[PDB]
RNA sequence: CUCGUAUGGCGCAGUGGUAGCGCAGCAGAUUGCAAAUCUGUUGGUCCUUAGUUCGAUCCUGAGUGCGAG
RNA sequence: CUCGUAUGGCGCAGUGGUAGCGCAGCAGAUUGCAAAUCUGUUGGUCCUUAGUUCGAUCCUGAGUGCGAG
């Protein structure tokens, strides 16, 4: 019975924290999923409660990865995928918790499998994958499998390019891949959303911005700025690493109310990052799990104990003792955020393309929607509507002239 | 891949109407499950829509079976598995339907392989296996797994049986194999409830038992009296069969008011099986599946083809077109149907056996109550607090003589 | 006119001293019998009255409801 | 009292004919980059008021808040 706890949510709500309650409670490692906390030290404003909290429960896949190096999701789906092993095989139940949970597809039935096959990428293939133009990469990929085409747009490179690269080495096209895939979830899971109201949510993440510089955020971004030289790497690199935590790139240029350059912008970063979580969370996790996730009320951080705390054992607990749980899966006032109108019903389903032959962007293509509800937006836009009225508006000077 | 549509619901809404305007509109086989279906003609009063309305639409596993044989929860465990295939390799998708909802436990990974092991029991265990007391088998089975030993009753044969009978064939006690079962469904599966509130649906039910008499019910049961007749079936082989069907024993008396002594009681009988059924979709359906279910308002009939019918289709399509689905799951009206607390909160999990020293059957044994809960009933039930009095009585009088 | 019977929603057992069984109902169970099987439990205080009595559902008479020649 | 100056949520441009830019904010995507990357979009009656001009956000008269001796 391969059972796995996940912890799912927004950073201010306790992730870090009641991982440790569910570790020794019910004998169990937990593992990480931040595309952050896995870089060496440098704690604080990368986010991880000191050492001497974690209850001697072993963490896997984290602070161990090197500064001068980049993390992708492969990496994590052997690391973490590795981790589970080891926990499992020790009779302890693993804890995923985790940020990007984008990375969560892992916990299931959803990757492409792409080293096992020794398909001859000949010559005339990658120039076609490794070209520099996107609509020649797409227009190949259009032909073979216009299925899976419409499902992405024509300037999604790394989109695109991946599908290809899965027709390629695989031959067998994308699309039918999809159509017959599992999608089932590996090991017995018990998804909990520690949500929290938003207003609250953004008030705390930015107190927590502040009193972040306290705890030593300044020599955290300083040791890290030390990094930044002996080495040397212009942005076409310094950018997709340890880089992106919070506070390195907004005292960058302050370092070649101008405080608040980076106060306002870091505090604003923070809270993206939570409603892009969130959204993943609404429009991708739950729905994939057939809305099975219990949410955990933390609003009201004095109530947390018995909203969150008591509340989380307990169902872990009948999860675990392989008994079917009672809760009510979600309290009443965060009710509809389980809603398919709060989730499912956000989802894209109609993918025919439309093309505006009055519009384009910088890159000279015209605007390209995809979708009736979306392609009736653009025709209504204010865009739309200048474009459409200089256009019959510039050709009133053949009035004034015939 | 697979996948499968199920359609449950009492027998008052229209799952065999249903059943059709899906099968085609989507192409498809309607396996059915009613243990009444699967009987040579006898239709009228076994009910399963005529061949008239059935619009060409190919049904499996029903009278294909004769009045003399007794059906049971294996026959169809194989029938079933088989019927899906050919519809599976056949470009088609199994609709299956049916009121006997325990079978529908085999859509999925349940049961034990009692079978590659047909280990022989040494006389021994067959001795004790067939034992004529039922305290002697089930004593046994306390010894060696008593874990499985709580979850049953000292008087529940066929159940304590069987779990012996597992250990015995297989081995390995039956506690270990649960606590490690993969409770998966087999074929992405889609469940429909075509639920139906209780006081309309039993004036239907009701209705529909007199309507039924002019169908012909009487030739129905009397041409099944007359299967009676030759090896006259005495009460030996009457619940073991068509015989169980309604009409048969309600009329034994009609061919050994005088007519509401089987009108009353039929009425009455149907709907039993209505009342059971809904339980088992609640207690265990549903709880199963984890609440992933779709109920269907069919209380109002005249707005069936909107609330039923029209609802029906858009989920299925979504689900058969691979695309998540973003129907509410159940309207407002039937919304607390599927609320842990109408469904998994009615399970038991306080197995801890109870017994009373003042209290006993017929059988002499004294009661045995199974939980807190309900052994805190029977200690408050009439029955124990007579006996409670008239025993203070009769041993109140030993400490008067002194 | 002759005679028994006249108890839980219905069909029944029963004792001078304060009551039961089955059906139904409600409820739990269900990992080859499931329209089966198992388990628990809510309803009467014995048609009405006056007496017979230390006290009657069970005793006597009667008003009354059914069963018969 | 004499001069600067107020343009969508924040900061800035800008033209005689009725407006932009960055940033926020909102929305969709996501099956080896995901704190990435891609795509779409809602906000203002250009301070108030009165005039020359056919036209006023940009010219002129004061009007009001903000800043400057
Ligand atoms: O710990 P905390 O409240 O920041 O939450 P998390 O660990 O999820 O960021
Ligand atoms: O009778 P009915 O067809 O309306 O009900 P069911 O189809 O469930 O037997
Ligand atoms: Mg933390
Ligand atoms: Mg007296
Ligand atoms: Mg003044
Ligand atoms: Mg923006
Ligand atoms: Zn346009
Ligand atoms: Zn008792």
């Amino acid at each position: 019975s391969k059972k796995v706890i996940v912890i799912a949510g927004t950073t201010g709500v306790g992730k870090s924290q009641l991982s440790i309650q569910l570790a020794q409670k019910f004998n169990g490692e937990v593992i990480n999923s931040d595309s952050m906390q896995v870089y060496k030290d440098i704690p604080i404003i990368t986010n991880k409660h000191p050492l001497q909290e974690r209850e001697g429960i072993p963490h896997h896949v984290m602070n161990h990865v090197d500064w001068s190096e980049e993390y992708y999701s492969h990496r994590f789906e052997t690391e973490c995928m590795n981790a589970i092993e080891d926990i499992h095989r020790r009779g302890k139940i693993p804890i995923v918790v985790g940020g990007t949970h984008y990375y969560l597809q892992t916990l299931f039935n959803k990757r492409v499998d792409t080293k096992s096959s020794e398909r001859k990428l000949t010559r005339k293939q990658l120039d076609i994958l490794e070209s520099t133009d996107p609509d020649v990469i797409y227009n190949t990929l259009v032909k073979c499998d216009p299925d899976i085409a419409t499902k992405y747009h024509p300037n999604d490179y790394r989109r695109v390019q991946r599908m290809l690269e899965i027709y390629y080495k695989t031959g067998k096209k994308p699309s039918e891949t999809f159509n017959e895939q599992k999608i089932t979830l590996k090991f017995d899971t018990l998804f909990l959303w520690l949500y929290s109201k938003p207003e609250p949510l953004f008030q705390r993440l930015d107190d927590r911005v502040d009193d972040m510089l306290e705890r030593g955020a300044l020599q955290e971004i300083k040791q890290l700025y030390e990094y930044y030289s002996q080495n040397k790497f212009t942005p076409e690199q310094c950018e997709n690493g340890v880089w992106q935590v919070i506070g390195f790139k907004e005292f960058l240029p302050w370092l070649t109310v101008k405080l608040e350059d980076c106060i306002e912008r870091m505090k604003t970063r923070t809270r993206q990052y939570a409603k892009r979580q969130v959204k993943w969370i609404k429009k991708m996790l739950i729905p994939d799990i057939k809305g099975d996730i219990y949410l955990l009320d933390a609003t009201d951080l004095s109530q947390w104990d018995t909203n969150a705390s008591q509340r989380a054992i307990a169902i872990s607990n009948d999860f675990i003792s392989n008994r079917p749980i009672k809760q009510e899966r979600a309290p009443k006032a965060l009710e509809e955020l389980l809603s398919k109108g709060e989730t499912t019903m956000k989802k894209l389903d109609d993918w025919t393309h439309y093309t505006c032959n009055v519009c384009r962007n910088a890159d000279g293509k015209n605007v390209v929607a995809i979708g009736e509800k979306y392609w009736k937006i653009h025709l209504g836009s204010r865009r739309h509507k200048s474009n459409l009225k200089r256009n019959t508006r510039q050709a009133d000077f053949e009035k004034w002239k015939i």
